[PDB]
Formats: structure tokens, sequence, C-alpha cells
């Protein structure tokens, strides 16, 4: 393991809404794989299913589209239409309190989900331990 093995407490039951404490923005997947974030809770993008495939491994998916969340090679993040390496996730208890989301397939480059205070999401090797931006608190829909 590269990273720490705190997990946050809730399931995957139902669907869910990632917050960014950063700027205040929910965690959207566009239809045309456009990945960013908006203050808009009627927005019918921001609505997320996560599902567990290792005990702490996620697949963070838009209830909308279908489509799963991802980071590819430059580490942007994207709408992928089906389940691949860079659609994985490591969710983690982050300050004893929110969650946050590594990429399992650059895990040893510590890059994380993550959006900045105007709504767009960070790229990967700009995102690091100990920012605001990493953070999220999963929401009801």
């Amino acid at each position: 393991h590269h990273h720490h093995f705190n997990l946050p407490p809730g399931n995957y039951k139902k669907p869910k809404l990632l917050y960014c404490s950063n700027g205040g923005h929910f965690l959207r997947i566009l239809p045309d794989g456009t990945v960013d974030g908006t203050r808009d809770r009627s927005d019918q993008h921001i609505q997320l299913q996560l599902s567990a495939e290792s005990v702490g491994e996620v697949y963070i998916k838009s209830t909308e589209t279908g489509q799963y969340l991802a980071m590819d090679t430059d580490g942007l993040l994207y709408g992928s239409q089906t389940p691949n390496e860079e659609t994985l996730f490591l969710e983690r208890l982050e300050e004893n309190h929110y969650n946050t989301y590594i990429s399992k397939k650059h895990a040893e480059k510590n890059w994380f989900v993550g959006l900045k205070k105007n709504g767009s999401c960070k790229r990967g090797p700009r995102t690091h331990y100990g920012q605001k931006a990493i953070l999220f608190l999963p929401l009801p829909v």
C-alpha cells in the first residue's frame, strides 16, 4: 500500500451527492463526458451511485447517464462509458471526517479527485494530501 487504510462510515446502498467544502460545489459528470462542479442542487448530473470493487475501492457512476468517473494518464477527470482501470478510486476517511478519492491507477503519485474554489476540477499532479480541494462529504440525494 502507498496509502493508509482509515475508511469512512456510511455505505453504498443509495446514490449520493459528493459535496466539496473547498468551493461548495457538487461533483458533476456531464453527458458529453465533461467533469466539473456546480452549486446547483437541482442539477440532474450530480447524482452519483458509488459501488465497491474490493474493500476500500470504488466506482463512482452518474445515475443519470451511466458514465463512470475516471482520471486519465495526464490527471484529468472524465466520464468513461465503461469501467476500466482509470475508473477505480481508493475511498478513504480524511481529517477524521471527510471522504477522499485517490486514483487507484496513479496511487503512487497521490493523484486525487478534487474541485477548485471556482468549480473546475483539479488535475491529478496539482492535488496532494492536506488540500481543501480533495475533501468531500457524501450527501443524500
